[PDB]
């Protein structure tokens, strides 16, 4: 407990209702969390998209300092102009989430989570833990990641021109087309398998 | 053996087919001889104290061999090497614009040669063709090689420092165990190429990519 296996649809969501508590194995159906506080709130289990409406929940300018999302299910989540410093996002969902506008200052833990589609565009991200995630068609454009950990990740259908990647950690990853003749690559990380897939787009065999 | 010339002429027909040892040539000229088949070991063609080196120009050459000699400052221009073997060889400022390494076949050009662990600081291969050819161990400092093309040649185990790789044809290439000097992946036409893993780790570095592991 004390907040198991809520079910709240189409309500908006009171400012101070969640804050600092722990809440699981509960669904919120296009709820809105607009400017709640949601400072240190734990959400485990929680289901936030709703299969049928094709609708996510509204976090945009929510408090979210430190709050966790720990195998939630973050779909279409619309997380605009929040305040995220040291949020963490575990093993969720976020297909399609709307990160444009979040402030992250930077600290951020998001892992392990799906967030193809995702719109990461103007957001700052630095020297954050972003490792293992799915980044099919996110889109990152003006975004920086620089010295971020974005390790174990999947980066096919995925602009590597469009945002800082300098200085980050992209060992065992999926680069999917990465060309080193035009992405700064600055200060990276990467492995020796990565070397040689991305030297063999050059036509040279490493051996 | 011990032949001790300075000065000559080489008739034509003197040296053709025949075996050379320790022998030195300061200053002679070579130019047009038929030294096929011709084996020179342990020869100096080089005077340090004239600072002077033989004429080969125009020289027949083909299947003769160069083994362990001092082939500084030696003129190869138009001569015609098709399969020369020059190993261990000194060949500091050699000149081989124009020299041919290759003829006609019937079943195509065929290209043909082998320098190895060969001194080749300075030598100028401008416009040479040595494709698919055995070129390894060389000392390549300061080498021209502007139009050049040594495609599909193996130029492994080569010191390539202060050497333009824009210049020449290096597609299809073995690299291997080469020191590269300012070779970069970004701007060379490295098609076919061979690299080893060392070599490559070097080569992400200069674009600021730490390769692990």
């Amino acid at each position: 407990g004390s907040h198991m296996a809520l079910a709240l649809v189409g309500e908006k969501i009171d400012r101070n209702r969640f804050t600092g508590e722990k809440i699981e194995n509960s669904t919120f159906f296009n709820c809105d969390f607009s400017g709640a506080d949601l400072s240190g709130t734990e959400f485990i289990g929680c289901q936030f998209y709703d299969r049928e409406s094709q609708k996510g929940c509204n976090f945009s300018r929510a408090m979210l300092k430190d709050a966790i999302f720990k195998s939630c299910d973050l779909s279409m989540a619309d997380f605009r102009n929040s305040s995220a410093l040291g949020i963490e996002i575990r093993h969720c969902r976020a297909q399609g989430a709307d990160f444009r506008g979040a402030s992250f200052r930077c600290s951020a833990y998001i892992t392990n989570t799906n967030l193809s589609y995702a719109n990461f565009s103007k957001v700052v991200l630095e020297k954050c833990e972003l490792w293992e995630n799915r980044w099919i068609g996110a889109q990152v454009l003006g975004a920086t990641f620089s010295g971020s950990d974005l390790s174990g990740g999947e980066f096919s259908t995925f602009d590597w021109r469009a945002a800082n990647f300098t200085h980050c950690d992209l060992t065992n990853s999926e680069l999917g087309d990465l060309d080193i003749r035009g992405v700064d690559l600055q200060g990276v990380k990467l492995d020796n398998y990565q070397a040689s897939l991305l030297m063999e787009r050059l036509g040279i065999a490493v051996i």
